[PDB]
């Protein structure tokens, strides 16, 4: 059987098809530019369903996909119960020069759950499990010494993402709510540990902290800003920084957050966003004209004034502090008295 990539290097395979004598292709996942990520059946392993992520023939993605598995492997080596809520995987080979890695089969991921809900957003006690989830999953890692660094909704999956449809009376239209609200952390392709090197930049945009941003040097609060980035999405089902470009984030986080912090400010060799102690920028422009319109004061995103709600925004907007040295950490945040509001199962992972 000749093995066929298309013109950019993706594997041709269809459902039916298997890898290895060992997995069959029974469904498609998703793709991306890395490849592709399909639904297989282990036949080595009774049948279990995995989700398969075929990375495309290309030197610099068989790279990066051979990184994530030494990520994968240390991760694993250090949790080895599966303990701390990652999606960890369970087989890794080179096939023709595509690398692919196998995971056990979850549900969709939360922008994908949020999506297929018309973007209609997670009611707060979802969003307390998951931000509860969330604070836990990385404490571990954090405590070993690894960023993530690519935190987002796409890299967050449910265990089962099964739904009930439930008529919303207020909005005269039906809501998918799921069932089951336990999340796993996935896409440790570019997590890493204190010792090695970090890039200049890191983290999807929407998610990226203003010290990346202005060139300061990152750890693990990165990861803190993006969970708070991420909290509101789920809470309000829309990008808090919905940016393509670096002045205008700045400015967003500034309407949104209030000013940078001066000390940030005279540290940062990024002087070209800045004049007189200020950011710079053209209000006039498309990109300021956008930002006026539509970013305000954080507390004022706010559905209602109860006080899970108030507590929902007291965490976020610690986790959104411009310095990550002040930013909270998420020992820090498991504390904090938003959490008071999980159900006992909710609290003791169940
Ligand atoms: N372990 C795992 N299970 C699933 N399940 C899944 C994926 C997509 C969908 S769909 N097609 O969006 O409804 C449903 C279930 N995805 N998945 C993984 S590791 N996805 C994944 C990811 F979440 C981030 C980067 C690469 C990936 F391959
Ligand atoms: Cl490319
Ligand atoms: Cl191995
Ligand atoms: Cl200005």
């Amino acid at each position: 059987r000749s093995v066929e990539d298309d013109k950019e290097g993706h594997l041709v395979c269809r459902i039916g098809d298997w890898l290895q004598e060992r997995y069959e292709i029974v469904g498609n996942l998703g793709e991306g530019t890395f490849g592709k990520v399909v639904e297989c059946l282990d036949h080595a392993r009774g049948k279990s369903q995995v989700a398969l992520k075929i990375i495309r023939n290309v030197g610099k993605y068989r790279e990066a996909a051979r990184l994530e598995i030494n990520v994968l492997k240390k991760i694993k080596e250090k949790d080895k119960e599966n303990k701390f809520l990652c999606v960890l995987m369970s087989d890794w080979f080179n096939f023709h020069g595509h690398m692919c890695i196998a995971f056990e089969l979850l549900g969709k991921n939360t922008f994908e759950f949020l999506k297929e809900n018309n973007f209609q957003p997670y009611p707060l006690p979802h969003v307390r499990h998951m931000a509860y989830q969330l604070c836990h999953a990385l404490r571990f890692l954090h405590e070993n010494q690894l960023t993530h660094t690519d935190l987002k909704p796409e890299n967050i999956l449910f265990v089962n993402s099964e739904f009930e449809t439930l008529y919303n009376e207020h909005k005269s239209c039906e809501e998918k709510s799921v069932k089951n609200t336990s999340i796993r952390v996935a896409d440790f392709g570019s997590a890493t540990f204190d010792h090695e090197h970090h890039t200049t930049i890191v983290a999807t945009r929407h998610y990226r902290p203003p010290e990346v941003i202005l060139e300061l040097g990152w750890a693990q609060p990165c990861d803190v800003w993006s969970i708070g980035c991420i909290l509101f999405e789920y809470y309000r089902g829309f990008t808090l920084f919905q940016t393509h470009e670096n002045r205008e984030h700045l400015v967003m986080m500034e309407k949104i957050l209030g000013p940078i912090p001066s000390h940030m400010i005279h540290r940062t060799r990024k002087q070209k966003y800045f004049y007189k102690g200020g950011l710079v920028w053209d209000e006039n422009s498309s990109d300021g004209r956008y930002v006026k319109e539509n970013c305000k004061p954080l507390k004022s995103y706010m559905l209602q004034d109860s006080l899970e709600h108030v507590q929902l925004f007291d965490l976020m907007r610690r986790m959104l502090e411009f310095d990550p040295a002040q930013r909270i950490t998420l020992a820090e945040a498991l504390l904090h008295p938003f959490f008071a509001g999980l159900t006992p199962e909710e609290r003791s992972f169940h």
